[PDB]
This record gives structure tokens, sequence and C-alpha cells, in this order.
């Protein structure tokens, strides 16, 4: 199945890693333990920031635009990057925003770390309807050396019932 | 021992329960709950706000000013204050920020509600030193019907070690 894992500060507000508060610390131990030996599909913007495939994986770039790195797979539409992963039991959807949008239909399940900060952005975390989605899991964590805000990682099932 | 219990938006503004999002009913129970048949001191602000006072317990007021309303102990320092509780097991803070500031040397146990909003505010918890407390409970809630937005029951205990 198809999962989204983002993470969101208030007003579900999304931005890339290389800038501050995503560069939590214990969000990207969180990205990599749940992202590991897992496909995962991304937008252009994305794999820009990125910079280079993460390893050990098959990396999906969905974009309108023909492919520029052959590291990666590109594809032009949601089922072409859903049948470029193969048989698998999940498939990770890391960004950004418009993928988001264009995979939360499909989504079972959703992986969010919440921050505990304000940052000023254009792009927000699609509105998923809390009735169709369960809380099965949070976990809270204070500020510490490390990490510069509290945060609270989530994840939610759809109510498929 | 003394106990400070408060209710923290983003970057740990607090403010008067009347308005949004401080008026989030579970925040409102967990209140309730954690303060019932415990006596309560505030400060002249927050007395003002309620308007009556906390019913079954005794309520202490800390302020320079001679009070006004005998149905509540007014007292003018943080020992008469203490000292006006009697021997209890537990004594509740309650705000606001000036006498949150004033307690919080003597204050062994905090009782935090993270609500995940931004508001605009003037007035700030403590900054307490996370090195000196520990956090031994959190309980993340996912906004709902009755709640805007989501929140984190949170208590820490000094470590006093
Ligand atoms: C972890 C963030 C993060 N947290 C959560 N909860 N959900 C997410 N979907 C992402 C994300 C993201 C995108 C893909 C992104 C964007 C980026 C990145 C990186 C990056 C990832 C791993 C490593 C390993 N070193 C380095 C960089 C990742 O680097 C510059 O822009
Ligand atoms: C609950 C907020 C709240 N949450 C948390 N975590 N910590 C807190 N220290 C307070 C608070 C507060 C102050 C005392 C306050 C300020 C107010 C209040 C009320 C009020 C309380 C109970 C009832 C019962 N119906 C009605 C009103 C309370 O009403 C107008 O201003």
């Amino acid at each position: 199945m198809i999962s989204l894992i983002a993470a969101l500060a208030v007003d579900r507000v999304i931005g890339m890693e290389n800038a501050m508060p995503w560069n939590l610390p214990a969000d990207l131990a969180w990205f990599k333990r749940n992202t590991l030996d897992k496909p995962v599909i991304m937008g252009r913007h994305t794999w820009e920031s990125i910079g280079r495939p993460l390893p050990g994986r098959k990396n999906i770039i969905l974009s309108s635009q023909p492919g520029t790195d052959d590291r990666v797979t590109w594809v032009k539409s949601v089922d072409e990057a859903i049948a470029a992963c193969g048989d698998v039991p999940e498939i990770m959807v890391i960004g950004g925003g418009r993928v988001y949008e264009q995979f939360l239909p499909k989504a079972q399940k959703l992986y969010l770390t919440h921050i505990d900060a304000e940052v000023e952005g254009d792009t927000h975390f699609p509105d998923y309807e809390p009735d169709d989605w369960e809380s099965v899991f949070s976990e809270f964590h204070d500020a510490d050396a490390q990490n510069s805000h509290s945060y609270c990682f989530e994840i939610l099932e759809r109510r498929l019932e």
C-alpha cells in the first residue's frame, strides 16, 4: 500500500529539509527508519533539493518534464509511478505538496511529524478529512540539545469502513 | 508540593481562556481534572477574568492591591500564598504569566497543554530549563469536532538530583 510521509509545522506548512526547523535530526532518523528499503516517489522540486537518490531503493520522480538523471525512474502519471514500484508491501510518497495532493486519495497510511514551530510558507500538506483517518500512534518529544523544537510523530490509517 | 498548570500555544504564548484556542474543551476538562479539590493560586488579572471562585477549594489571589472580594483569600507574597494553602499534598498555580514566573523556582511539577496553534500575544510561559525538568507523561490528540486544533498534554517533574 501507499503511504505519505511528511514533516508539518503549524497550520500544516511544509518545506524542504535543508532549512530549519525541518532539520530536526530526530525527524531525519524517523524518516530514514520508515523509508528504509522501500521505494520512494517524489516530485521534481524535491528531487532537485535532494540532488541524488536515496540509497538502496527505487527512487521514482513524478514530473511532466523529461528526465535528466538516469539514476532514478521518471514517470508522468500517478499510475505509472505506482506500477514502477512493482509488487512491494509499502510505497512511500515523500513530497512535495503537489505530489502529496495527487497521492492522498490512494494513500492508506500517513506518517506525520508535527513540529511545534512557526514557519512562513506557501505550500501546505493536504487537508485530510479527520473523519476518514484513524490515529493509531503518536509519540511526543521535548525540545533538547539536538532538536530545537518539540515534535510529535503520528501515524494514521484510513478508516475504509 | 507546588505545581504550575498552563495551556501554551507555539513559542510558549499564554492567554486567558475566554478567547480561542484556549477554549479547547479537552483542555478545560484536563484542567478541571488536575485541579479538583486542590487549592489554586492565581494573579489578579486571572481572578478578574474568571469573575468568581473555582468551586470546592481554596482560591488564593496573589496581588499587591488590597482584596475586593471576600469569597477568596488575598495575599501579597509568594510565601503568604503557600502558607495559606495549609498542609496539603499539592498546590496548583493557575496563572498568569507573572505568577508562573514567581512560582517556577519552588515548583516541582508542570502540567502543560501544548496547543498546535498560532496566537499573537505579549505574555509567555516561563522559560523552564530543559535540563532541570524530566518529562514523565505526554498524550497527543488530533483536532476533532469539539477541539479546533491538535493538542498534547504533558507532565514534567523537577530533576532535583
Ligand atoms: C527528512 C525530511 C522529511 N521528514 C519527513 N517526516 N517526511 C519527509 N518527506 C521528509 C522529506 C524529505 C525530502 C525528500 C527531502 C528533501 C531534502 C533533503 C532530504 C534528505 C533526506 C535524507 C537525507 C539523508 N542524509 C538527506 C536529505 C529529503 O535534503 C535537501 O532537501
Ligand atoms: C482551562 C484553562 C487553563 N488550562 C490550563 N491547562 N491551565 C490553566 N491554568 C488554565 C487556566 C486558567 C484560568 C484560571 C482561567 C481563566 C479564565 C477562565 C477560567 C475558567 C476556568 C474554569 C471554568 C469552569 N467553567 C471556567 C473558566 C480559567 O474563564 C475566563 O478566564
